[PDB]
């Protein structure tokens, strides 16, 4: 029983329940039990996920010494959920050395002059969604954004990752990846993954991946350029390993880019004057529709301030999360081992201390003026240090290029049905209660 | 399901059944098990305990590799058994940084000074031995030897340990120690440790351990030697720490003790030349049954050459193991991790590639001539490396200061109740199967 541990350290927090601990304050959800537990708990509080102690902290340099400084010595791993099964190999999943590894062999496909010849493939299917828009433009009704951004991710996926190129919104029959009522138990009862394990049985269902591992093999071997081209060429690796990064890559791009470009254009319709900006900006660089590029992309700068102050209110993330790996002493603090260490990337995100009218919505805070004086580990949308989002300037090209094209044509209104506020889902997930529906018009 | 991993290295080894392994190849025991292994599988073979896959070694300089060589870097720590609870502190069942703290910080407790001084402690209960003998050789009937030396080890130890002076053959009322089913299931069954971890079930009975612990809350604080006398003096230890090591010197002292004790007075029984000899020499460095002292023990070579042939038939660890780390290649082999490597001690003590008629008892294989030509790794009845047994030289002194003062008062001759041949227990303990009973002569 290490529930008097944060009082044994002298650490504030909810006084937690025996077995559960503090999951109960979770009904508000993860984002507002974070900003509860700063307002009145200040920089470090502490509480139990069950049995597990998990210290919070919200100093930007004791931040920086756990996602930075001391990552590789004592903060180098994620705390571990169920059953993994053969996912374990998975580069967000593995741990210590299994991890470097794999950092390591999969940075280079992130590069600067690999992700711009990625540009014309995901640019195609900016059309695609332009195309697909200009038809529920042109149905006259309003439009919910996740089916037309949850497809336009989906192709953009299969094209960059395998090649495979579909429309999911006009193939949604071969889509293929159509793909708390038993994590809240497994946390609380850590004792039965072992169990879980050895019965085959995984987190996410496991009758899947197994039918799209074997389309691997035909296609691997049996000049064209995607994630998986990238990773054959590269000790070795192995067969299985090449599957279990191609998963984690579909699903970390996914509900990612379709959540973000959902809240992004959700204020922007909210906010006229932010998207007539934006749109006088795309024609003043892309004269009269013109495609965008990979150095046309990196030059708009409001588009830049307009990503950036949505991912301020939305970090779907919510939190970075880091494993102490033994007894250690950070910034004048003890941290004793096998303690969760946590950075509330929400409630930094909309803290007085650093911002301005935190709930508004104000792209003028990451102007070239403005964004200087902004702490890199008050603001982390993708985390920070050598474990940060290895795929954090893929999506952002990514989202950008469909910002550009959507908005080339069309301009975005509410509509009737329009939550107004946007009530985030009380759920797990950072999305918001009722799907987003705009109207869409052409220019 | 990782019973394909022996195969797929192309090392030999019974085939494993689902889920039991090769467990039901223990019914003859481990003892016979490892000869039959060692004699059809060569130098290396492999099996599984359940779904551990667990590799014999019985190449010496492969032994030297995993036991001396890369000891702190790959092979630090044994395999670990079920519930444990506050247990997980022995020195025995540390791992890693943990266990070289606490092996760093027992160290002095064992050295040629302090041990000199714990002598006379048990040199006074080898006088209670007698005392107890005399009387049940005047009650002139077989005596049970397990039961004399069970409280001999035990009178040793609690005067050595803590200084508590209790006769406990003559005190049996307070002992206050007399302290497969289920073993053979949890090694099946290793995904049930944790929950009776929770449940704070032990492997040991729990509701002991806190009777002895709360003697060491008022003897500590509120001039005399003893092993806890010696680990209070000494980053720091704590309370909890203190009584985790002290109990398992009770039951590395107890049953070691006791047993070895036994199976040596079998051997002297079974050679009355060898018992004739031995005494005699007893009688030559001490004459007149003078007092044994210790510059007087370390100075009796056929005693040591007695002690040390009776462990090569009966090394009752049987088994020399540790868990391999990481991926590593030893002495031209591939050593995967999570692997346990085990030595058969047993078996290699009766090896024919090393040892002439190795089930005879020949106490002249470790005379001064033949000593030098016997590995050190072959012949390992307290391990080797950095981690073999710490009480190697207290249990040395221990047993040989019982032998010298019981054999200077008695001649022991076997009986018609004696098992002979004896019959190893065919239990998971290295014992005899019908106990030890011989007849005590005074001389
Ligand atoms: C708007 C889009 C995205 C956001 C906001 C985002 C955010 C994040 C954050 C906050 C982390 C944790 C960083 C840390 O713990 O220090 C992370 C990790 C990661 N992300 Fe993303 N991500 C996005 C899209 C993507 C995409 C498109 C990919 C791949 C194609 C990707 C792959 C990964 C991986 C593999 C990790 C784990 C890296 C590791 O453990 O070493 N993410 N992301
Ligand atoms: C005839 C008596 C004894 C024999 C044959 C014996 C044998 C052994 C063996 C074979 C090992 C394993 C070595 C290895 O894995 O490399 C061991 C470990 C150990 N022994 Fe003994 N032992 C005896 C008595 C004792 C006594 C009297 C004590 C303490 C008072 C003791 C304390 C320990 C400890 C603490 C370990 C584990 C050390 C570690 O893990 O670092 N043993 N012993």
């Amino acid at each position: 029983h290490s529930h008097g541990l944060f009082k044994k350290l002298g650490i504030p927090g909810p006084t937690p329940l025996p077995f559960l601990g503090n999951i109960l304050s979770y009904h508000k959800g993860f984002c507002m039990f974070d900003m509860e537990c700063h307002k009145k708990y200040g920089k470090v509080w502490g509480f139990y996920d069950g049995q597990q102690p998990v210290l919070a902290i919200t100093d930007p340099d004791m931040i920086k010494t756990v996602l930075v400084k001391e990552c590789y010595s004592v903060f180098t791993n994620r705390r571990p959920f169920g059953p993994v099964g053969f996912m374990k190999s998975a580069i967000s999943i593995a741990e210590d050395e299994e991890w470097k590894r794999l950092r390591s062999l999969l940075s280079p496909t992130f590069t600067s002059g690999k992700l711009k010849e990625m540009v014309p493939i995901i640019a195609q299917y900016g059309d695609v969604l332009v195309r697909n828009l200009r038809r529920e433009a042109e149905t006259g009704k309003p439009v919910t954004l996740k089916d037309v951004f949850g497809a336009y991710s989906m192709d953009v996926i299969t094209s960059t990752s395998f090649g495979v190129n579909i429309d999911s919104l006009n193939n949604p029959q071969d889509p293929f990846v159509e793909n708390d009522p038993f994590f809240l138990s497994i946390t609380v009862f850590p004792f039965l993954i072992p169990i879980l394990e050895v019965l085959n049985i995984c987190v996410f269902p496991r009758e899947v991946t197994n039918f799209l591992r074997k389309s691997v093999k035909r296609m691997k071997e049996s000049h064209r350029v995607d994630f998986l081209q990238l990773m054959i060429d590269s000790k070795a690796l192995s067969d299985l390993e090449l599957v279990a990064q191609s998963i984690i890559f579909i699903f970390a791009g996914y509900e990612t880019t379709s959540s973000v470009l959902s809240f992004i254009m959700y204020e922007l319709a909210t906010h006229p004057d932010v998207q007539q900006k934006l749109q006088e900006e795309i024609d003043a660089v892309l004269p009269n529709k013109a495609p965008p590029t990979y150095d046309t992309v990196l030059q708009m700068e409001y588009l830049d301030m307009v990503v950036n102050e949505t991912l301020r209110l939305f970090p779907i993330a919510m939190r970075l999360e880091r494993v102490c790996k033994k007894d250690v002493e950070i910034n004048g603090m003890f941290i004793p081992k096998g303690v969760v260490v946590m950075i509330p990337s929400y409630a930094l995100h909309r803290d007085p201390k650093y911002w301005t009218e935190p709930e508004k919505f104000l792209p003028e805070r990451f102007s070239k003026k403005n964004k200087d004086n902004i702490d890199p580990y008050i603001y982390t949308p993708f985390g920070s240090g050598p474990r940060n989002c290895i795929g954090m300037r893929f999506a952002l090209m990514n989202m950008k290029l469909a910002l550009i094209r959507v908005l080339q044509n069309f301009s975005f209104k509410p509509c009737k049905e329009t939550q107004i506020p946007l009530k985030l889902s009380l759920g797990g997930l950072l999305q918001p209660e009722k799907p987003v529906v705009l109207k869409v018009e052409s220019r």
